[PDB]
Parts: C-alpha cells; sequence; structure tokens
C-alpha cells in the first residue's frame, strides 16, 4: 500500500518541551525559575504556532530560526522585570529547537519501518534544524525534507505534493505521521494515509493535548513501534 | 576545520558499471552476450555525461532518470540488429541506475566519517534515485540534496551553494568529496575543501582515467575509511 511515511518531528517525534526548559535552565542558571521559565516555554511554542499561522494564511515562508529568535526577544521583554538575557545568551537559547530530544520509542521505531518502506522527515523548521535535531534526537532517514524546499509550510498543500514529486511517488503511497490533527487533516485533502500518534506529555504532565477518537485517522497508535508492528513490519532482534 | 562532507554518489561512491551490466544481464538473459552488453553500458554512461554536459551549457535541468531512458532508448535502435526490448523491461533496465552498489569500502567509511561530520549527498541524479540508491548501496546520510532541487546541474555554482546555505554551513567549512576533478574543481571555486577518491575500475579496467597528482586537491585516498583517517576519526572496532 504505502512506499513511504512522511513524519512531522516537533512533538511527534520529540519532546520538546522538556529539551527547552532544561537548556534554558542551563543556559541561564539562578537568574531564572523554573517555573517562569517552563511559562516561558510554553508562550514561545504559542508565539511560534501563532507565526505560523499568520504566515501560512498570508501565504508566506520565513526561517523558522528567526520565528523563534523574534519571538524569545519578545518574550524577554515581557519578563525584563524578571530577568534578562545578551543576545549571545538569545542565539544559545534558540539553539534548543535544534537540540530536540525524542521519545524513548522513536529511534527503534523508525528503523523497523524500514524494513518495508522509506521514512522521511516533512518539518516546517529549516533545512539546518531538522539535520541537526536527527543528531540530538537520533534519527536516521532516507530523506530530509523542508518547509524551506517550498516556501511553504504545511498545512499547504504544495509541501505533500512537493514531497511526493520530489520522492517520485504518489501521494496517496504516502502515508503522514504527527500528533498534530491539524498536519493529517491537509495530507489527506491530497489523498495521504493518516496515522495519528498520541503524546499525552507533549504539553508537560499538566498539559491538555487533543483527544483523538478511534476512527478519525487510519492509524492511532502511542509509539512509532506500535504504528510499525500495525503496519506489518518485522521487530528488530 | 570541516563541519560536512558533501558526497559526489555515482562513481565515487557507487560501481555503477559492475551494477548495470549484471543488472542488464539478469533482465535479458541469454538473448545478448556480456561483451556486447558491456559495451552498451560504456556507452549508455556517456550518452548521459554528454547530455548533462549539453544541458549545463544551455542553464537548463531535466528529470535524470528520462536522461537515461531517452538514451536507452536510441541506443537500443542502435544495437537493434543485436537484441530487442520491450517497453516494460526499458523501464526495467532504466532501474538499474536506482540500484546502485557501493564499493566495499563505502557504508564503513561513512559510518567512521559521522562521528565528527555531518555527511551529505550532493547528487546530479534525481532526489527519488539517490533515496532509492541508498538502500542498494547502504549509504545513510544526515541529508540527501539533488540537482532538481536547484534546478541546476553540478557544476553550476548554485548547486554547491544552494548545499551550503541549506546546511547552513559555511562552504570553506563543507569538504566536497568526489572521484571526478570537474566536480572538485567547481566546489573549490565556491570555497569549499576538496577530496579526490581515486576509483581505478569506476569504468571498468580500460577506463578513462584523469590523473591528480598530489597536491592538486586538499586530499587524495583510495578509499572512505582512509579519508576518515586522514580527517582524525576512530576506526570503528
Amino acid at each position: 500500500q504505502f512506499r513511504a511515511l512522511l513524519f512531522d518531528v516537533q512533538g511527534t517525534l520529540t519532546d520538546f518541551r522538556s529539551t527547552l526548559i532544561e537548556h534554558g535552565l542551563s543556559i541561564l542558571g539562578d537568574r531564572v525559575d523554573r517555573e517562569l521559565w517552563e511559562e516561558l516555554v510554553d508562550q514561545w511554542r504559542g508565539c511560534y504556532r501563532d507565526e505560523l499561522d499568520s504566515l501560512v494564511k498570508q501565504e508566506k515562508w520565513r526561517s523558522v530560526r528567526a520565528v523563534y529568535r523574534d519571538s524569545l526577544i519578545n518574550l524577554l521583554a515581557k519578563f525584563s522585570d524578571s530577568f534578562c538575557a545578551t543576545s549571545a545568551e538569545v542565539e544559545l537559547l534558540t539553539d534548543g529547537w535544534e537540540r530536540l530530544r525524542s521519545w524513548p520509542d522513536v529511534p527503534s521505531g523508525l528503523e523497523q519501518l524500514r524494513s518495508k518502506y522509506l521514512v522521511a522527515a516533512l518539518t516546517n523548521a529549516d533545512f539546518s534544524a531538522i539535520v541537526n535535531v536527527g543528531r540530538s534526537a537520533k534519527l536516521q532517514w532516507d530523506a530530509v525534507l523542508s518547509a524551506q524546499l517550498f516556501g511553504a509550510y504545511k498545512p499547504h498543500r504544495s509541501t505533500y505534493e512537493g514531497a511526493a514529486t520530489l520522492l517520485g511517488i504518489a501521494p496517496s503511497e504516502i502515508l503522514m505521521v504527527a500528533s498534530h490533527a491539524y498536519d493529517l487533516e491537509a495530507a489527506r485533502e491530497v489523498g495521504a494515509g493518516t496515522a495519528y500518534v498520541r503524546r499525552p506529555l507533549e504539553y508537560g504532565p499538566t498539559g491538555r493535548t487533543e483527544d483523538v477518537p478511534d476512527g478519525r485517522f487510519d492509524f492511532l497508535v502511542d509509539s512509532i513501534s506500535e504504528l510499525a508492528d500495525q503496519l506489518g513490519c518485522p521487530r528488530l532482534g
């Protein structure tokens, strides 16, 4: 049925929240309290989402590193009374988004899938960032794809379709894999299969994630290994 | 000194000649003699080269799969007194260029290199072709880059510079690895380092060799593992 599996990375395969909390607290130390920082991280992601949403609607693309950097700068102003940072520290903090760690099932799951399928990333993050995340999150791919290559972010159709063209396959031959429903709904619009991965801790132990019922998407799993098992991929030794 | 290595793939890492000889004989069987099929493969590589040379001069890009397919159709007409092939066999033979096997040093050389460097493919072949060749040749990349992403073949500057900016890396921090002098001299012009890999059997025992003496390029080696050793990579037991 499918020839390739295309993956969202931030959240779906990576624990961004934990990564940035600890990264930040290591750059900043006692200048900041964990609870303020965690709240900042939560707002930083929100800012990212809002800016991308605006950009998508305006049919524009910009460096995601810049999006992240500029949102941190704005947030630092909001929180100026509590702590401060240098421009050099801004660059270091922003780097955390390129040092994402993976959820425990990811490396092995992805490897299991490769017995039967090509695996590729389709990310909104810039090409350089995904290459970097490969090392921090231990992801091995057949291909790496980014919005930067198409000049458009997901959910735009061009992304998914462009990936297909690049991979020499029809969109119907792609299974999109994501823990964000908007991504899967846009993939289904171009004919792809959809696989939702539940990440209950994506937004922290007290966070609220999307509740997805059985039947909305083709697959509904709690780990990439589980998805590989449901697609009939043999197990690793 | 370097953050990443960018590699030519066909010939540099892959024994395309042996691949397409055994692949064609596997498909055509006894309908063609081995020595005739070998001469066809050499002319087929020659047609690809002349065609790309022509397109580079015209600032044009076209699918490399269609380049191999059309030139094979032409060669079949010239050899049509001797053997024949169906339209389905044309497509199966052309697939040979997406099933390239690697030289024996290559899979473990690439692995040793990854301990200190990012490694990426920069190929004239279509994106899907290099993705398929990763399975047949056993190549694992941090990134795969193709002339198809840039609309231009190597040696155009825009391919190396495009690779550099997508990776977010200064060209002076990229080492280009190739067994073809034209490729390394082109990379040198954009500021990259150069590593020449001698492949005495690329065009078979009686082939057109360009001799490179020492000092023409930054590195001159006989295997990717030797290159890894010269870059100070630990050997992996």
